[PDB]
This record gives structure tokens, C-alpha cells and sequence, in this order.
């Protein structure tokens, strides 16, 4: 009842023509297991979409330490990073380490980034150790905010493939490496991204819920999109979706990431 996995190819080979760039994605039926890709296991700058297992990884640390969710950090007299909308306000206050995780997360916060990097998660470094602590042995972080961004074509650091993305995406959401509550938790917070209206949201019908978390390098034409989404009445289906461009000073496209989420998800016949 789905798709030909090469309609699909099709399709979105003349979508990456339209676009002038590369489209890169993995989608996962978790109900079926049915699974497509294109352009799976090329790699991708991530840029901000690493924060999503950024709060993953905090989860997970709060699973063995009690109440670490609710500590306080404070950063007086700090640089705050460009792009910091919600820890730029809140130096008087501090800011806990669950809002910490949910700014970073659902405004793509590199302050907070930054601050969750350094004080609990371990660096770039730790970053990467997180993802192969749950068998993703395809990410690398290797710097921090915003040098992270330069999404370099050729250059290995700081990317992922769409099938680690969306497999990772799975595993945590749905499987067995974070508690019941941490799920929960981490889902939450995906659903409540704020940057993703124009990207995976914008391909599927409004009575659909989804949780996402958006990437946007600010050259090469690059940026991304992942999701869980919940059709109604069926499994959720997680997918990923990433776009470059070969010419440093192209703009991204947030259309062609909603079309190229639509042509994937059109193809499964839910
Ligand atoms: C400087 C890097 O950290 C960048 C990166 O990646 N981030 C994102 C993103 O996550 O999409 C964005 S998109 C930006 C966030 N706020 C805007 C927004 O939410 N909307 C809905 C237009 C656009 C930044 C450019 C930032
Ligand atoms: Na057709
Ligand atoms: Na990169
Ligand atoms: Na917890
Ligand atoms: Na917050
Ligand atoms: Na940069
Ligand atoms: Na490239
Ligand atoms: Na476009």
C-alpha cells in the first residue's frame, strides 16, 4: 500500500533540481518499521539541530542525579553568544537546568547551549559520547556555539546522516535508553519548538501533532528539520531532513525542507 521507494527518489530528485542543492532525508514508520531514504548516509552540517539531544542528554544525566533538573545556574559578567533570546533575559535570575534545556532546545538558545555544554554534558566531546552511549556511532559534535555552524562542504565536523538523525530520534523517543518520565519530558519539549512552523509542520495536516527541532547554519544553503509526528490514529513517524547548497552565499530554503517532508511523508499512504 505505500509508495515505490523510487516515486519517491523521483520526486525528490526533482525537487533538489528546483532547489539547486542536496536534500538528505530518513523516515521511520514505528508502527511498521517501514522505512525510507534518500541521500540517507551522506553526511550534513547539523547545526542548532544537535540541541535537541543536547536536552536528551541532560535527561539522561538527571536519571541518575536527583533533582539536577531543578538546579540553579547563574552566569553573571558572561558573554552571552549571539542569538541567546531567552538566557539574555534571565542573568539576574539564573535559569535551571530543565529551562535551560527547554530554551535550547525550543528557541535554539546558544547561550544555553553553551552553558549545558560546559557545565554538565562535557564539551563537544561529551556531546558525541552521549550519542554513542545510545549506538549512534555516525554524530560528531566537535566545537561549540556558533563555530559549530560553518557547514563547510567536505568538512566532517559537526554533522550527522538523516538515518542517524532520525534513528537517534527514535531510540530516545520510543525506546528503552530514557525513563518514562524523561520521555515524556523530552517530548514535551520538542512539541513545543517555536522555530519549526515553516519546516516539517508546514507539510502536514493541522489536526497532526508534532515535535521538532530545526537547524539553520546561516550559509550554503543550509538547514535542517527533525520530527516526531503523530498522524491521527496511526504510529508516530519520525523523520529527518537536511539541505545544503554548493555556493557559500545561497540562502536555505524552508520550503523546500516542508516539500521534501511532504513528497516522504505522501509516501507511506496513511
Ligand atoms: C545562530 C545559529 O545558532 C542558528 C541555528 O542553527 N539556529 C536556528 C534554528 O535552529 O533554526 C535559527 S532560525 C531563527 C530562530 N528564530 C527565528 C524563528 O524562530 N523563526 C520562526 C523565524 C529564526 C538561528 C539562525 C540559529
Ligand atoms: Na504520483
Ligand atoms: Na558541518
Ligand atoms: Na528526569
Ligand atoms: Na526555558
Ligand atoms: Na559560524
Ligand atoms: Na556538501
Ligand atoms: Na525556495
Amino acid at each position: 500500500a505505500s509508495q515505490p521507494p523510487q516515486v519517491t527518489v523521483d520526486k525528490l530528485k526533482r525537487l533538489e533540481n528546483d532547489f539547486g542543492g542536496r536534500i538528505g532525508v530518513y523516515a521511520i514508520d514505528t508502527g511498521s518499521n517501514k522505512t525510507f531514504g534518500y541521500r540517507a548516509n551522506e553526511r550534513f552540517p547539523l547545526c542548532a539541530s544537535f540541541k535537541g539531544f543536547l536536552a536528551a542528554a541532560v535527561l539522561s544525566k538527571s536519571q541518575q542525579q536527583e533533582g539536577l533538573l531543578n538546579q540553579r545556574i547563574r552566569y553573571d559578567n558572561r558573554v552571552m553568544e549571539p542569538h541567546s533570546p531567552v538566557t539574555e533575559k534571565q542573568i539576574t535570575t539564573g535559569m535551571t537546568v530543565a529551562e535551560l534545556s527547554a530554551a535550547t532546545l525550543q528557541y535554539s538558545d546558544n547561550g544555553a547551549a553553551n552553558l549545558l555544554l560546559e557545565k554538565l554534558i562535557g564539551g563537544p566531546e561529551g556531546m558525541t559520547s552521549f550519542m554513542r552511549s545510545i549506538g549512534d556511532n555516525v554524530f560528531r559534535l566537535d566545537r561549540w556555539e556558533l563555530e559549530l555552524n560553518s557547514a563547510i562542504p567536505g568538512d566532517d565536523r559537526d554533522t550527522s546522516t538523516p538515518k542517524a538523525v532520525a534513528e537517534s530520534m527514535q531510540k530516545l523517543a520510543f525506546g528503552n535508553v530514557l525513563g518514562l518520565t524523561e520521555r515524556h519530558q523530552l517530548m514535551d519539549w520538542f512539541k513545543g519548538n517555536t522555530t519549526g512552523g515553516a519546516r516539517i509542520r508546514a507539510s502536514v495536516p493541522a489536526n497532526w501533532v508534532v515535535g521538532d527541532k530545526t537547524g539553520t547554519c546561516g550559509v550554503y544553503g543550509t538547514a535542517n528539520d527533525y520530527a516526531v509526528i503523530w498522524p491521527v490514529a496511526h504510529a508516530p513517524i519520525v523523520l529527518a531532513v537536511y539541505t545544503s547548497k554548493p555556493d557559500r552565499n545561497s540562502k536555505h530554503s524552508d520550503a523546500v525542507i516542508a516539500d521534501a517532508s511532504r513528497i516522504v511523508l505522501e509516501s507511506f499512504n496513511i
